[PDB]
């Protein structure tokens, strides 16, 4: 465990593009756990191959919605609490 359950569990409100971001891979709300979210999140990097075979634990997220969010063209999925920092910079 790199973050701590309870902050997984917590309900949050992304913010519009964060939110398009979720719906185009099929959630349905405007809330979610910060779990939820990562799941989602996950869901959309799986589907937009913003991976590569070299460097399997890299999300290539350059020229993407997802790199802007993020304000990186890629990030380690190693990192979480980078990762959680970059979440919460998109979260109302
Ligand atoms: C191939 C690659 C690059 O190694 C890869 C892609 C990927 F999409 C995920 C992982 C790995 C991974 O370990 N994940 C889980 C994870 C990582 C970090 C945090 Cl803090 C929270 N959860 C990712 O999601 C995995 C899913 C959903 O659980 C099945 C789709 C994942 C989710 C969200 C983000 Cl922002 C970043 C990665």
């Amino acid at each position: 465990s790199q973050i701590p359950a309870s902050e997984q569990e917590t309900l949050v409100r992304p913010k519009p593009l964060l939110l398009k971001l979720l719906k185009s891979v099929g959630a349905q709300k405007d809330t979610y756990t910060m779990k939820e979210v990562l799941f989602y999140l996950g869901q959309y990097i799986m589907t937009k191959r913003l991976y590569d075979a070299a460097q399997q634990h890299i999300v290539y997220c350059s020229n993407d919605l997802l790199g802007d969010l993020f304000g990186v063209p890629s990030f380690s999925v190693k990192e979480h609490r980078k990762i959680y920092t970059m979440i919460y910079r998109n979260l109302v």
